[PDB]
């Protein structure tokens, strides 16, 4: 058998509360919103959060890339609630923060989150029109994650008791030293350090921060577009994703001991999986596009499923398939895999 409890997972990211509601076309027009696009909240969207809560159907689900990864991972290991994922981030002790913390803990995540007063809790207006979602994100409190919180006994212990470390690329936009504290911690606990490249702009605008974390990164996870901009960052003039993966194994600095893994998802095409033993492609199940609700956090759901599989000690291929299952399940919205 396996008879295995999952490894304690540490997740750090920018926590946002999805303020989610079906809205009229008039609502999008009112707020200058182009349908199906994700943008950061500007002066043009002033009042949207107060206005989306007028909708009788409005829902509040805890969100943000890394927090959704943590939620999906916990949703797979439901027998281990409070005993599996710890999430670190920065909220505010406002009403958006309470719902976020309280709805994430209830699902089984230990929320070792900071409470700042310098900004309100991070939130995302999820504007639904049929099966189309228009996103308006306000980073807020999430960006104010402090060295003080990372020193705090709660986070240090959370890290000390963890064996798997997942960081979204967005953590590098805040403060690299927070990430580098966990990088050192993964060395100490002999744990495993995983990044998600999260977005192309990370490799373009925050390349210095990424480069300081790469030697410590055991598993690099990205999609085709994130993978390609990585090659652009590295000066690898190629659009062959598998080639990029193999060079990310041996041509990107790695001082770790567990071994460098590179996972590149390719939406409709097979997931590239690379190690020091060569490149391998894991085909993604064929899907009907008239059954896709939205590709929102499909990469987050892949990463959530991939984690829960690694935490129970499944092999790398098995983890990619567990990622596929969860990704496509969340695409079409207890486990059955
Ligand atoms: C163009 C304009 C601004 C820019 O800076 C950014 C810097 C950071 C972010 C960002 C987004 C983000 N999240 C948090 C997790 O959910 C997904 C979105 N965390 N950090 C977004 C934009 C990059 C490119």
């Amino acid at each position: 058998s396996m008879a295995s409890a999952p490894l304690r997972v540490y997740v750090q990211c920018n926590p946002l509360l999805d303020v989610s509601a079906h809205v009229s076309d008039e609502f999008l027009v009112k707020y200058g919103l182009e349908r199906g696009t994700a943008i950061l909240l500007s002066e043009r969207q002033k009042g949207i959060f107060d206005d989306i809560e007028k909708m009788p159907n409005v829902r509040y689900v805890p969100g943000g890339s890394g927090l959704n990864v943590a939620r999906v991972a916990q949703w797979m290991q439901q027998a281990y609630k409070g005993k599996f994922v710890t999430y670190v981030g920065c909220i505010a002790d406002d009403r958006y923060g309470k719902v976020l913390k309280e709805a994430a803990e209830h699902e089984g995540i230990v929320m070792a989150v900071e409470h700042t007063t310098k900004a309100g809790s991070g939130a995302c207006a999820v504007c639904i029109t049929g099966k189309e979602r228009t996103l308006v994100a306000d980073l807020g409190a999430a960006n104010h994650l402090s060295s003080e919180h990372m020193r705090s006994p709660a986070v240090v212990r959370a890290m000390d008791e963890s064996r798997i470390f997942y960081f979204s690329g967005f953590t590098l936009t805040v403060d690299v030293n927070h990430v580098l504290q966990a990088c050192r911690k993964a060395r100490e606990v002999d744990g495993l350090f995983m990044i998600n490249l999260s977005a192309p702009f990370i490799m373009q605008f925050f390349s210095a921060q990424l480069g300081e974390v790469l030697p410590y990164t055991d598993i690099i996870v990205a999609n085709r577009h994130e993978a390609k901009e990585f090659a652009n960052m590295m000066k690898w003039d190629t659009d062959c994703v598998e080639e990029i993966a193999r060079r990310a194994v041996s041509e990107v600095p790695y001082t770790g001991t567990k071994g460098r893994v590179v996972v590149f998802t390719r939406d409709i095409e097979s997931t590239v999986l690379a190690t020091k033993d060569g490149v391998e492609t894991v085909p993604v199940p064929q899907l009907d596009q008239d059954k896709v609700i939205d590709m929102n956090g499909a990469g987050d759901a892949f990463m959530g499923g991939f984690l829960s599989a690694y935490a129970v000690g499944k092999d790398l291929r098995r983890c990619c398939e567990t990622g596929h299952y969860t990704a496509q399940e969340v695409i079409q919205r207890k486990p059955s895999f």
